[PDB]
């Protein structure tokens, strides 16, 4: 039986309507443009020559007004300004399409949408876990910096991520609209390497939730594992730390299994599923959020 | 090595644009305002009582301009005629965000972006393949229908796919914009054979092709199958017909392996990678389409 637990993203319209071209000579990204202000990364200032040892402090010194155009396809820049990793370009013209939206970063294990934008044209959108080495997966080419990641809440936009990089084994990071890039990584062109990764445990809990829910609950036991018991046993064995949310505990309702019962099943299951199925895999999946199976399944 | 090759939808901001909710009597769901017409499920006339064997004819008699109610929150009626498994609602407001598009009917293997809504508010968006036996995976709950599903060449959107039902098996079918079920479903809602799903062979092709530009190219041998003698074993092992295309051309000059090393490849392969693995997985993947691994790859 097909759950309908799918890979969804929220519609993009309320982006696209942000998304412009900045350029800064012979760079060209993409930009987010909020009410007066544009947002996009602050290598747009660095020609391909000094993109390996690039002294920010000092182009940005060196810029006016004048040295960056804006463009809107899907203004005129009268500041500019550095935040981290990031240009703050203040425009003349407020967006007419501004969404209500915050900037919160996201923490690991987390989902978000991506809108995957070339020269200020949206062209396509996929959501993305924050893994816990601060990379995505994702599909990003060429000239797809400054596209941006978001989440939404009721009405409100939560802008968490504008792309700035891909890794030698083909993820991705990015800056969140604070200026921090996630995970050590700068923006410069030099090899990089991300930390271990590993599974996100709460994420795991939420799709053996999902199995249960669709029919598929042949793991179940009595047997318990406790959360600290297991948080211990994840350190050593590349697990995130579970930690619990009203979003998990609704799940545990809605199935009379307990979140412990599950923390036993992942220890055991961890290795393989010796023959068996779960969801039409045979690893254990974490791309899946608690809020994820709480709205596509119920 | 992340490959890069994801489930990627089209932006879904022009078709947001366009969806409404439309109520007769009882019932609510959604519908699609292209110009003067609001296209929705004929469904929507049916009372929850009498879904099993609604009398559609009837029920459309039985109506008049005023049954129906249509609001756009992400409206009069004053037409209103029934085309298929769908009714054409005439409003007296032209949506003036109509984008530019036609109607078209995927065919199976191919690939379409779904904007999922519930009363009128769009709240999600995924990518389907048309599967051989004429349903889609996809997610969808009570109130979705609909929904709409569509592709894109350049500006112009081509609306291909109005969500209608689900099936026993979870898995789901709706109407082409000329009125037709795909599959040749009924809407009603009552248990229907469904075909047995096959292996669509081209995004298989496309697939592997995409493995060995991933650097993953441990399957490919010198051994060739022709398109024919591929298709005489395609008919007996679950798979459908290959048909080339200017996409799959494409990547093998990419690549230089030739499409008929890689249908030789499937044969082998489809017993089981042997201990190996192939962009992550042990078995063949049939939903990322030539198109998506050009595009993304
Ligand atoms: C801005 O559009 C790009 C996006 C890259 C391009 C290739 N794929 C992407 O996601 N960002 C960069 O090019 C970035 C600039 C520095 C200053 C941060 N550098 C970068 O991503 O270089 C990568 C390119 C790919 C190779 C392959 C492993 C490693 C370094
Ligand atoms: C219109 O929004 C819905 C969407 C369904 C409902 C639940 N999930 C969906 O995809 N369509 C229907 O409700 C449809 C109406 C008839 C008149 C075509 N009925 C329907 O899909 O029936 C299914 C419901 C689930 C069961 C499962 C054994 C089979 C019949």
């Amino acid at each position: 039986h097909h759950s309908g637990l799918v890979k969804m993203s929220h519609p993009s319209g309320d982006v696209e309507a942000c998304m412009v071209q900045v350029t800064c000579g012979s760079m060209t990204l993409n930009g987010l443009w909020l009410d007066n202000t544009v947002w996009c990364p602050r290598h747009v200032m660095c020609p391909a020559d000094q993109l390996s040892d690039p002294n920010y402090d000092a182009l940005l010194i060196s810029m006016t007004n004048h040295s960056f155009s804006v463009q809107k396809h899907i203004l005129r820049v009268v500041g500019h300004a550095m935040q981290g990793t990031l240009l703050k370009l203040t425009v003349d013209v407020a967006n007419p399409s501004t969404p209500a939206y915050t900037f919160t970063t996201v923490k690991p294990g987390a989902a978000f949408s991506v809108l995957a934008c070339y020269n200020g044209r949206p062209t396509g959108t996929f959501t993305v876990v924050m893994r816990p080495n601060y990379t995505i997966k994702g599909s990003f080419l060429c000239g797809s910096c400054g596209s941006v990641g978001y989440t939404k809440e009721g009405s409100v936009i939560n802008f968490c991520y504008m792309h700035q990089m891909e890794l030698a084994n083909g993820t991705h990071t990015g800056s969140a609209f604070d200026g921090t890039m996630y995970g050590a990584f700068m923006d410069k062109q030099v090899h990089q390497v991300q930390l271990t990764d590993k599974y996100c445990s709460v994420n795991v809990v939420a799709w053996l939730y999902a199995a249960i829910l669709n029919g598929c609950a042949w793991f179940v036991k009595p047997n318990r594992t406790s959360v600290v018991s297991f948080n211990e046993w994840a350190l050593a064995n590349q697990f995130t730390e579970f930690v619990g949310t009203q979003s998990v505990d609704m799940l545990a309702v809605k199935t009379g299994v307990a979140i412990e019962q599950l923390l036993y099943a992942i220890q055991q299951l961890y290795t393989g599923f010796q023959g068996k199925q779960i969801l039409g895999s045979t690893m254990l999946e974490d791309e899946f959020t608690p809020e994820d199976v709480n709205m596509q399944i119920m």
